[PDB]
């Protein structure tokens, strides 16, 4: 019984920043490992950024390595994606996902590794 709520999307100018949040509700004693995925128009949904239970490991896909940051606040069961230097090509539907098992050696990259998803949040970047 895990529920995820993604928020923080909207319209932003090219060059700007946006922070997305994903809040998990689980009464259990697990700090879920979590991820952001996005689907840009015309493309398959793809992994973007990944964080384990305590934020001791992160992984970024593509230019998120240079521009984006993922973090989490385990005192309020929320993770964040800070996107800086946004470009029109970052216009997409953004999704967060969660799984019970943590990780260290191997990043769980596939969608199938995450049983729990939230509804997407649209980000639109315009010059
Ligand atoms: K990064």
């Amino acid at each position: 019984d895990v529920q995820l709520q993604a928020s923080g999307g909207g319209s932003v100018q090219t060059g700007g920043s946006l922070r997305l949040s994903c809040a998990a509700s689980g009464y259990s004693g697990s700090r879920y490992s979590m991820a952001w995925f996005r689907q840009v128009p015309g493309k398959e949904r793809e992994g973007l950024a990944f964080i384990n239970d305590d934020g001791s490991r992160t992984h970024y896909e593509g230019s998120a390595k240079d521009r984006f940051g993922i973090s989490r606040d385990n005192a309020q069961n929320t993770m964040y994606l800070q996107m800086n230097g946004l470009k029109p090509e970052d216009t997409a539907m953004y999704y967060c996902a969660a799984r019970e098992s943590t990780w260290w050696i191997t990043v769980p990259l596939g969608e199938a590794e995450y049983p729990y998803w939230g509804q997407g949040t649209q980000v639109t970047v315009s010059s």
